């Protein structure tokens, strides 16, 4: 599928099990998604965008789909305003920009 | 044209008459460029995202070129770490994201 950028592009994820909803965002360097309670081992980070910095926990190795692919990696989750997915899945799922 | 997203999507653009490099943002509503002048009328806005707000500058119907491709609409110019060109410009250069 190819998604105009008409509206945001958002999309269903499964992660823990949870359905929810995210942004496709290839601004994003890393995944952040607001907090839940997530099995696993995580250690502390900031990441940062406009605004400044926020405190994270670091999730690695967590499975997670989006828009019915599979991906594995590192989740952030954290007091974000809107659950995101930036490069470091997007690119294990196959997408890029086009135009 | 087609962007892989490996490395952060960045692009030249040029807006009031300097080149400067930007990120290609789907997360993005809107786009936010450095302080920089620019020449015509503004009001001022503030805009959210990961670690809160920022004040910008909301210039309307400005002509900016990116990667090659011309448009015009409103640019926000204020305290980013970052360029962002985000979904009202991407819309005008024709990106779609593909996955
Ligand atoms: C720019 C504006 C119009 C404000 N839009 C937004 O910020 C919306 C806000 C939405 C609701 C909150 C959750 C984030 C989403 C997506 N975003 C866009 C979204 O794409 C946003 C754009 C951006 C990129 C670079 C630097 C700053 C801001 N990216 C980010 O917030 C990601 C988060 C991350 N760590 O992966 N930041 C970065 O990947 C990133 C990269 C380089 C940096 C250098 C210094 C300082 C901060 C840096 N942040
Ligand atoms: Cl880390
Ligand atoms: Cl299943
Ligand atoms: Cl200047
Ligand atoms: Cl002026
Ligand atoms: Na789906
Ligand atoms: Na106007
Ligand atoms: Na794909």
């Amino acid at each position: 599928p190819q998604i105009t950028l008409w509206k945001r592009p958002l999309v269903t994820i499964k992660i823990g099990g949870q359905l929810k909803e995210a942004l496709l965002d290839t601004g994003a360097d890393d995944t952040v998604i607001e907090e839940m309670s997530l099995p696993g081992r995580w250690k502390p980070k900031m990441i940062g965008g406009i605004g400044g910095f926020i405190k994270v926990r670091q999730y690695d190795q967590i499975i997670i789909e989006i828009a019915g692919h599979k991906a594995i990696g590192t989740v952030l989750v954290g007091p974000t305003p809107v659950n995101i997915i930036g490069r470091n899945l997007l690119t294990q799922i196959g997408a890029t920009l086009n135009f």
